[PDB]
């Protein structure tokens, strides 16, 4: 038997975090994920925790949707919110929902200057370090952490707290 993961995203460093924490919390070779492209239903980085929350509440409701028979539906969400950059991760297993944002990056002035005309913080950084679409690799977080932390590894940590409610008490 194999719990059917619904991953509301196609991006690698996503998927990745997705797949070692459901496998470190219900065992190795226990899930497979199945990555789906779905709306969120908003515009691409929300502003504001609680917008980019609702973004990734409506990712994992569309992934039900479109996917309604798996185990669980798992969408993370980046957003900008208090001059930094985050993301909410969503799990839902039909019942019970669990929520965790990630840890905060905070912006350089002038990274934010721009993601405040509107633009998406992965063309700025691509622009910024040369590096074509960084944010489906190591992202913002790899490159000013100097490699030392990467998108995936920050978002590990949150779909494991996001998972807390579906393995105690």
């Amino acid at each position: 038997a194999m719990h059917q993961v619904i991953s509301a995203t196609t991006n690698p460093a996503k998927i990745q975090a997705i797949l070692q924490a459901f496998e470190e919390i219900f065992g190795e070779g226990s899930c497979h994920i199945t990555p789906v492209a779905v709306e969120s239903g908003v515009p691409e980085q929300p502003f504001g925790s609680e917008e980019t929350r609702a973004g990734a509440r409506n990712r994992v409701d569309n992934a039900r949707r479109l996917h309604p028979q798996a185990d669980f539906w798992v969408a993370i969400e980046a957003g900008i919110d208090d001059d930094a950059t985050f993301s909410w991760v969503v799990i839902d297993n039909g019942v019970q929902r669990g929520e965790a944002r990630s840890a905060t990056l905070p912006l350089p002035a002038v990274i934010l200057d721009r993601v405040r005309q509107g633009e998406a913080l992965g063309p700025v950084m691509s622009q910024y370090t040369g590096i074509d679409e960084i944010g489906r690799k190591e992202g913002a977080i790899g490159v000013f952490t100097a490699g030392k932390l990467t998108r995936s590894s920050v978002y590990y940590q949150a779909v494991i707290l996001a998972l807390s409610p579906f393995h105690n008490a």
